[PDB]
């Protein structure tokens, strides 16, 4: 046989055209137990979401740092800024000041990801340098490890470590599914991972460059058991054992606090019919 | 602008074979209905027959089934194997269900995509990718002539009595064992009983109670297979076979290996009249044995 | 309808990758075992060093059935190389090999060996990175796959889905338990030393008893951190901390490149080479020696 003309499988593709667009992210500290030395107290990974230099990563990747390095395939390496984080979604925006344009991953805001769609995860594990590996989109909508949380999480089997979270997951053409989170954890889970898609990811970074922090709509409040005191569900004359069965002209069928926390801070809404101005919700 | 172009996928078999794949739930009262264990099972025919593994159902008090469509059931068992570790479950369904795709002219390959479909610590269904490995393993343990399908596709607990299949949808396995000793953590490295066997197995279990297979009562190792034990008032113990005589063939078939040979000899019908040449004292005798079933 | 595959690439090149033995007597006990590679008719068989050290008698075991004792040709503790000989009356299968095939990042791969002595395993997955170190030694340069590798993979084949040989799978990360972190030596190099091996017994690689990095982007060249006692460095008079900028006469660009340059210089060789002492141009001669054995 002669395989000399013949052509590799290979996900080369979307890795050519997604990897450059994938940082690697640096956590550093100053050690104020011994002499105050800069060390990397946790990796991790990022995607550099538009030419202005809007990088996508995990909050848990930057949480505590003193300092954030990004550092590019191309070998540019900068300090980041902090725009805004959202512990919620465990989602973190920096931004690098690059005077010559940098490369971007491609997204298709169009594309619905598919149980068994195969993917491919960029990250940095280990600090071993940028690491391609493959799998599949395994479940969608999974919520992750904790309980409840209204988190909305992409399965995938792709072979996933520290230093990957932040990281992008595509498919074989390159676009966004979603960006690597946490890993599933006697036995030892294997190919267990967790992404949060990526329509999800670019609403909270556009939330983020634009206020500085996750702007979410509140109620102060299917059944009432708790009233919270002076809220927006208290005005209005709410009461406890109070009744609801629509809001802002929709079904009460989650998927209320979901649809209310969109809802801009200011506007006013009817329920029942109490009249609620919705404020905006304190996290901290 | 990959906007016009196709991803890589899997989907039409999740499509296909997913909706067949079952939770099952082991209950056990200690007044109140509490899961003792969780794993998952494929629904083989229109008939509500479902196949899982045997120690998935072990002692269960009570069985409960769950489709991904949202429909629950309390299973009843049919049968249990506890050689090959398969169960069969009934279900009294309405309006029908899902079955999974099979294919008995379809002969894995090694190098076949595979997907292992099943619910991995309760998380919910998860289909998880890699190929077949190898076949004809006897797996972690040597005794018991498994003849197991090897994938690397990613299997955890709950996946037991899920299925295996090919990019088709077509069922190519049940999701039984991993590897999982020395330390060492190994990777990559699940066994799957072959559907061909599955569907034997589940065939037999439906006609009886149970599992029928030939014995011949000997112990044996590795031409010919020298027998080191003879089970008493045993078929070959009437027979008049002794100990340390080498076997060269048994019914009409030459006994190269002793893990084949075990399979020919469960296969043959309790009851069958066959021949067995041994050879005793640099002689060559064919002695004749009358089969029985194995002993439970 | 077929089912997707990679049956094919199984087909042409697993025949060819066998199950090594490394047995001693604690009478022969099994102490290690592993894979190899079958490279040419004449019977020549690629494998990890680590998997045939201190073996009083190594088995190799064919898929057809066939099982022969191996001759230990030559090993190489540097690049964890070592090849085996069996003599074959009867046709060997070989391990298909595409000298102009460039792998790349992406490529689907399949990883042929004995994990846990189960018998011949095939795993699936891709390449991860390339050029790889680990090791400090900078004489490994992994092909990185996520292809589920075991204790007993090694000197077994990374194929692509042509059955064309990426590599000699070698290591595993082991520094929680990591997932889908192992290396292979690329088929480039594994040949390399292979016709190295059999041509000598060894590895005859020249030597100038240096310790040198490239810096980043001043004349661009090794910058000497090290130099060994006695070696043909220290002798010749070159010094810590200036920068070699030749080297028998090719531009010192690339610490790894000029390496394996010196490695290839005969020993006894005389040779030119200019370094950078105080912004001075000096032009130090040094005798090439043969590599110091591990």
């Amino acid at each position: 046989f002669d395989s000399t003309d013949e052509t590799p499988a290979s996900y080369n593709l979307a890795v050519r055209r997604a990897a450059p667009a994938v940082v690697n992210v640096y956590n550093r500290g100053l050690n104020t137990n011994s002499h105050n030395q800069l060390e990397i107290r946790t990796l991790g990974s990022g995607v550099i979401m538009d030419q202005r230099g809007y990088i996508i990563t995990n909050k848990h990747v930057i949480n505590d740092a003193d300092q954030i390095i990004v550092a590019l395939q191309d070998g540019r390496v900068f300090e980041a800024l902090l725009v805004g984080s959202d512990s919620l979604t465990d989602l973190a925006v920096l931004k690098i000041n690059a005077t010559g344009g940098l490369p971007t991953i491609p997204i298709n805001a169009r594309r619905v990801p598919h149980i068994g769609d195969v993917v491919l995860a960029i990250g940095n594990p280990y600090n071993l340098g940028q690491t391609i590996t493959q799998g599949i989109i395994s479940a969608t909508g999974r919520i992750g490890l904790n309980p409840t949380g209204r988190q909305n999480f992409l399965q995938t089997d792709a072979s996933i470590n520290p230093g990957n979270s932040g990281g992008a997951l595509v498919n074989s053409l390159g676009e966004l599914m979603g960006i690597n989170t946490l890993s599933f954890d006697g036995e030892t889970p294997e190919g267990i991972g967790f992404a949060i898609p990526f329509q999800l990811a670019t609403k909270i970074m556009d939330k983020l460059i634009r206020d500085g922090r996750v702007i979410r709509g509140y109620i102060g409040i299917i059944v009432v058991n708790e009233v919270s005191p002076d809220g927006p569900a208290a005005n209005a004359g709410i009461q406890v054992n109070d009744l609801i069965i629509s809001v802002d002209n929709k079904p009460a069928i989650l998927e209320t606090m979901a649809q209310v926390a969109e809802i801009r801070p200011g506007s006013v809404i009817p329920v029942v019919t109490l009249q609620v101005t919705i404020q905006e919700y304190p996290a901290t």
